[PDB]
């Protein structure tokens, strides 16, 4: 397609004020405290996979709300410990958990776990639907930070790191986090909420700068928010929903990241608008780099794959 | 748009064999038993509304899974006891609960309750998401009849009738059920599972003839099923999901309806294809009429509104 | 969809200079004089409608050009006189005259007439096509104010008020005017050209700020003007057509309205762009209120239905 | 795009039974009588045009309903008397009357008149709108053959031939008729109702086999009929409208054509479906040829232009 | 459609700095030197065409790279010499060479040759594909000015003028160049590279202001450039490709035109954006006129046909 | 989307008669002879890549027409000699040559070469454009089998196998071929024309059953053929083009494949319609399997990736 958001020169300095409420930190502390009360009880079940040099398994663990979260976990068939990667997927975009991708990461030398998102693929979402929402997960439980869909998801993302670091074959000092869109948002959230990750690569991250996203995105799934306001029109509901979203907005969590970050953005992306991604990036206060691709949108960028592999190889395989 | 399904002469005789499993009746008996364990505990909260001649309220009750189900309840501002209507809404299509429509029904002389569907608007869905599903509600809990999303919805629909008939101002012998698409499916399911309704009017009913629907629909939401099979490709998964859907398929429940039914179908409907609606209609063994509109699709049909009003007036008011 | 016109902060003060030619007032005076020469000769024909508490009829009267204009007229089956409402419909958007809507208004307590637009539904358009026009009615007779399509329509709209006020069962001191899009334009035009209405509720009004509308609308039917210029390209034709449109532009007629006005606008409406509606609103010099809905476009807005009912109930049922 | 109607072998034998009512001939005789009552009073007004070898004029004449019909008339700037062509245009598709094309026809050696269709461009439509119609001209006056829009158009088309043949510079024995879509329908109707034309070339003719057209067309304007039935749903209305269309259906007029006919059809045409064109062609009982183009739709076909020029050259110039 | 580029007031003064590299003139001199080494060896083959007053032929000649370029050549069947026109066609938009158009130009009095573009229709493109390109011709050989697709095309365009001027029946002092889009770019390029043309009429010219075109066009075929950058992502490749395009950019060649130019632009054209055309126009330093059509896009503009014919008639038939 | 081609039972037995001309075998023998005249002169240039366990290179060789063909070649960083794979890419669908994918294949244990298609990416197409063609490569040189675009491509594909098997580090007895769409067509053509491959995996193969493809495909690129017939309408041209395509149609080459073949087809594929793929499959007379995926179209199918890896592992590694 074509350009549509602020010009690159303006994007470079686009940095909205944080929207985090006064109890933002307290909310995350309490949420992590809740997660800590649930014993992970990890279980590894081998899987038959048509490749040599790797051992593949279905990893399952317990998280917030006693939810059963799973994903494929692939490890180099070598004597570890190994560097590791926790890979997070896109919104409604996992097709059988991307087992092939996980195996390729293991072949590249990383014990890799592709966490599958609760309610979207294979993992259980034990959180209820307290008040009715628009089609999708974006507005599920949006009237209260405690019941919001991403509360459980972010906690699951942190638990994934606690579980993989606990493995004897994983060098917990060399774990990376990565993912695209929704996976990119989870990558930033995980690095902001856990001291475990050592490096983060986020493709056009999702769940950033909600106030702007709903007025500039031209495609789904930010627009589910707009849809919820069409179906629940009281002015008070809109105020409450934006407030709960502010607790999950990665531009609010970004200044907690302490490790190196590599991020990408395609200038014609109408799903995660460039402005929203620059907002998250400009809120990071850590070693960081934003690779801008003028001719790409919300999709796989071959040149950035090269950058991602070189970054993880430099930091995690040092 | 234009014609696309079987020609009318073929639709008239289209009657697929039932797909109900051997334990279909047991499943519904057990499900109704699970519903009866939950005390309804109805709560009526008056609402200020800008109209004379009617009293409006927010009606809330407890249903399957201890879920809090709600909706607007409007009653003629005259001494009862009054004929009544339970109105069911379309998939993801309630905008603040259609309060205006409920009021109009009351002005027409019917104590009317617009049940809001659990998880879609206002009403709570306490059922979890056991295994991950495609975007939407169609595949939530589809790997087991006990966990499937419509199990709770159908029971809620029956409970709505139990609650309204219990009111002293409602003539329990003169209650009708009505709704469009998903609302039409709920209308048929309620009349199939409850002896309360005395008449049913279903617009192009949804949740019918799933095996055909997924192969002929050209718009959502039927296609969420297809989407789930794309993301969960195991052959066994497909077989299991179709088996669970067969317990909720209104063509399998249709032979249980024993009161008069009025149904509509637009021949250019690509959401609820004509074949799927004729399948439900052809399984009904009761006083019935199917109004076919050649030039209408999945939308409001003015001529059918007249038929609907005439039908309820004739049966519920005489 | 999404935002596209001027930002709300700019819309608030958007007020183009009037485009009314020097003989604007003379044109309307002469036009009303022509209408006055035609005897209304109203005729009421009862209709069988499936509802109690209301009497429904087909009302037919004679207007400008000896045209036979009709519509459904519904009255509370009570001893009047009653407050009344003249409801105007959208462009090419009446489906059998919206009889059900008219009946609901009567059930709300108002003797209501839904005027059907000449040439579009049931009413006769005796005005010829003097010079050929683009597909539709927007350019029919556009080369001369005397032959322009809306000359007859606006006069018919005023006659509708003269006819309903003449009824013994109608309290002519309590008549409201209402309608959406084209119906909203007719509502403002009627209130600007007749001293009869006591209150006006106009949804996103059509036929406003033509100069801007043709450069900003992204959907039909303002674009019929552009289509006419593609087919009749002389520079002189464009000048003449914009001049005739200026006599019908509701932003030019707005300062004649003397009664309270309630108006709505959805910020994503690409049919009646927000700027065009703010233009009409900012030209009103009367008790007024503009309800802005960020997430709605050119469609039914549930929250505004509440506002409309409360407004008419407060003014007309005082 | 791609194929979509009956396969070629089936198109070749597709010949629906005529739908002409018992008084079809009487209707046309009476209509021609109404036309003859109006004196043509042709007026030729020279026009300055940037080309040598041709004299251009605006030709205006009086027709049915005292309507002023006009169009460009271009003649070879040489002593006549000259073969001539009456060219008819597509539905809502004349842009300033195609003056350039008329000039080219004259440069090819034919005194050519491009009749502009009443109400669509330049020419006046004095027939009223008796009962309201869907957007467009297709349903204007459709409840009665006497008031239907094409009654005036067909008579205007015959009158065009009477006027051009009356000119001393035109060889009345060498006049052809031609046009595309609506122009093709007019071409056939004119040759059916007038003995003036000596040859006819019709591109994918419109206004044919209405019963099939409304069920198979996928684009306008056929679909205006469907639109009218959506807005005027009485069963009797549909029956009456189809009856009036049957008087203007070129498949019913085709057996009256007694001069050579050349016709074209693109197999991917979704506006004038191939079946509808083959229906007209198969009802012709005269020297005829149907050129079928597999890869073309409703558009200019270069190869057919050669066929058309060759045909008129052979017949009108020898 | 609707407006989308800079407002007309801004377009009027839009004039980017030239992007021509330091060896721009040397490149064209050397390129013309290469063309001069190839003997034209023109061949005329008569064609059977169904019209009197014109002789039609297939003209074929040799050009750069020993390529065989052809097109239809039509001449008035009169004693010359004649004024002449070289007509260039749109990108991938010649349907059998537009023989009918060529014949009409001859009937207007001009010996006319419609050059068909190498590789696109009938003419041979002997230049290879040196490095792989995106679908289409826009990026073929783009990594080097010497191998770029338009090098051969522009040279062929100049050769066309050398060949037609060489004919005894052609008055070489009265030759015009004309064409639309890609044909408009070739018209400007030819007039910039050859002293032969005496007048030029270019419709919305293509191949102008590439830097802006790729960021503002919303349709094809400028976007092939963007597509090539998606498939060949090294930063160096983008720099090299923009540099080679700068040698062919008509805004860089425009100041070489010494004869009168007539140009058109439709304000809603999303193929050749108005800004890009104003850029070329504002770089012309010769007798010039730009006709702006607010309601037209990338298509035939009837009013401009009149202007084109009057311009060529005034200059070429003086 | 949804189903659209023949139903599965009919696809299973769909086997059109071969369309190969009498000199089909001679053409391929002569073409292979032309290829053998060109010395391959392979050149391996190491490339720095961010991964351990593999050596990456740019492999370049000379093929038919002295064309320089290239692609990425990745080898396990272990002592060989290694099983190998030649991977062919989709039409206009290589983004920088899929270096990442080639590396992954090597990490899976296969010396892998991703041949880049001449003229589409990186590789040179030295064949000229003899007669002009529609946008794209499908019709380039289609008027003669000797000049047709795929002649060079198929020979390049065979040459790729000759080059990789010649490497000392490659076990020439364990080489597979694979690719999707156009890549699948190349996979079958290579296995048909070379005895080198020991196994073939083709995703929905393109370049099959051209007579049906042009009449049933609903997306490109098949439709470029149709586009060429629109621009070159001579009946003889169509006959000649279909004749040249018959020499490259994989259904005509299929009976020459004598090694195991694994193929896939998505039933909603509108680019390579299921019928066209079943045609190729049904002409194979070798160990074969066709995996049918009801809910997938022309895209990556996760389950098939597992099948593909399992197949090559079983055959090439044992």
């Amino acid at each position: 397609m074509q350009l549509f958001d602020l010009p690159l020169d303006q994007l470079q300095t686009y940095k909205p004020e944080k929207t985090a409420p006064k109890d933002f930190s307290e909310f995350w502390k309490l949420s992590l405290e809740e997660l800590a009360k649930v014993q992970a009880e990890p279980d590894l079940q081998p899987v038959d996979y048509p490749a040599d040099g790797v051992k593949v398994y279905r990893l399952t663990y317990k998280s917030f709300g006693n939810a059963r979260i799973t994903g494929w976990y692939a490890v180099p068939d070598k004597e570890g410990p190994h560097p590791a990667i926790v890979k997070y997927h896109g919104y409604n975009a996992s097709y059988d958990g991307e087992i092939h991708e996980m195996v390729n990461w293991a072949l590249h030398g990383y014990a890799t776990f592709g966490m599958l998102v609760r309610g979207q693929q294979r993992s259980e979402d034990t959180s209820i639907s307290p008040h009715g929402h628009a089609l999708g997960w974006m507005t599920k439980g949006i009237l209260d930070k405690d019941t919001y869909y991403y509360r459980g998801v972010y906690l699951d993302a942190v638990r994934a790191l606690e579980v993989i670091s606990s493995f004897d074959e994983v060098d917990e000092t060399r774990i990376g986090v990565t993912g695209g869109s929704q996976g990119g948002g989870l990558t930033i959230a995980a690095a902001a909420l856990s001291d475990i990750p050592k490096a983060a690569v986020a493709d056009y991250p999702y769940l950033s700068n909600f106030e702007r996203a709903i007025d500039v995105a031209l495609e789904q799934p930010y627009l589910e928010i707009n849809s919820f306001f069409r179906r629940n029109g009281s002015p008070e509901t809109e105020v409450q929903a934006m407030k709960t979203l502010s607790y999950f907005d990665i531009m609010n969590l970004a200044d907690r990241v302490k490790v190196p970050v590599l991020m990408s953005i395609g200038l014609i992306d109408k799903v995660t608008p460039p402005s929203t991604v620059f907002a998250a990036y400009n809120h990071l206060e850590t070693k960081k780099e934003l690779k801008v691709y003028r001719y790409f949108g919300h999709e796989y960028i071959p040149a950035f794959q090269t950058e991602k592999l070189a970054f993880f190889k430099q930091i995690l395989k040092g």
